[PDB]
Parts: C-alpha cells; sequence; structure tokens
DNA sequence: AGATTGCAGCACCTGAGTTTCGCGTATGGTCACCCACTACACTACTCGGTCAGGCTCTTACCAGCTTAACTACAGTTGATCGGACG
C-alpha cells in the first residue's frame, strides 16, 4: 500500500504495526496500557499505578538511568 | 451450528476552514488643454502750436490855428562820497 497520509492507516491493526513497528516487547506496554486505561475516562483506578499491579507500566527518565552526582 | 447480530472494512458523496479572488468604492497620481494674467513694443487718431490767407477794424492825418501843458533858461542848499580817522 502507498501508506503516505494518516487517511491510509484505515485498519486498526495496521496503524499500530504502522505508528509503533513490531518488537514483541515494545507491544506488550502498549496492550497493557489499553487494558488497564480503556475505561479511564477522566480518572484511573489508584490500583493501576501500583508497584505491584497486573497493568503496571513504568518508564524512567534518561536522568534516572544511572547515579549522577559523583 | 445455525438464525440472529455486531464489528468494521470497503467505496464515494460532501462538508467546512482556508484560500484566492473581483468588485465597489474610493483615493492619490499620471498628463493633456486651455485659460488668466502679465508686458514689451506698436499701432493710429486726436489734440495742439504755428503758419498763411485775406477779410476786417481803427487810426490820424498836411501846413496852420487854437485849444491845452510843459521844457528849457535859471539859484542856495542837500548829505553820499572819498579816504582817512578810530
Amino acid at each position: 500500500r502507498p501508506i503516505r497520509l494518516l487517511k491510509d492507516l484505515s485498519s486498526a491493526r495496521d496503524k499500530i504495526e504502522r505508528i509503533y513497528g513490531l518488537n514483541k516487547e515494545k507491544l506488550l506496554l502498549l496492550a497493557k496500557v489499553k487494558e488497564g486505561f480503556e475505561t479511564s475516562v477522566f480518572d484511573f483506578p489508584f490500583k493501576n499505578i501500583q508497584p505491584d499491579s497486573p497493568y503496571f507500566v513504568c518508564l524512567d527518565p534518561p536522568c534516572k538511568k544511572e547515579s549522577a552526582y559523583n
């Protein structure tokens, strides 16, 4: 297909592979976020951001990646 | 596992935000024409002085006389004048 404007990505699965690629470990996070927040229209369950949640997802900013003070 | 049903994918008609546009309406700009005012040199008719022409008025008579005044001769006294003073 000549996928060149947003309207060419008509199929939902085609949109996700075109916008997010096929790295299996990356696609997990999208499935977790979808199930953990689809019903969260204006607010989300406290139980979903907790470190033990079945839907827990957390990406640390690059400044946190290793100790920087020294 | 079939009769009932939803998802959602395909295609084509459609709708607005956005744009480009045409005109109104009106405004500053070109430039062409012809007008007003000015003026140096000129055109030309009249007025004016001068002159002649020639018609015109007014004089004053000649010698004499006879009505009218001067116009000379003539004598003691002025006061500027010269030229020298203060």
